[PDB]
């Protein structure tokens, strides 16, 4: 089911290796979703994050209401080791 997960990503070149798209607008604004993962990157690498996965919030700021020119500034900003909430359908069990 829809649930949120925490990645944490440690930037190489100032990047996460991964692509964005969406963000707030005057006019109401789309989620912030991850559109494509560079092979050999970090988010590759660390292997959770694909593309269609949602974007919620980096180091516990909120992109909700955060324009694509603000989340990119923030994902820019943020430390090297950074922890990303991201949400899509994830599968759990209990073993």
């Amino acid at each position: 089911s829809m649930r949120t997960v925490e990645v944490t990503l440690h930037k190489e070149g100032n990047t996460f290796g991964f692509v964005i798209r969406g963000g707030a607008h005057d006019d109401r604004s789309r989620p912030v979703v991850i559109t494509s993962v560079r092979p050999g990157g970090p988010a590759d690498r660390e292997g959770t994050i694909k593309p269609g996965d949602r974007l919620l919030s980096v180091d516990g700021i909120r992109l909700l209401g955060t324009t694509h020119a603000e989340a990119m500034s923030i994902l820019k900003q943020c430390g090297q080791e950074a922890a990303l909430l991201i949400e899509y359908d994830v599968s759990e069990t209990a073993v």
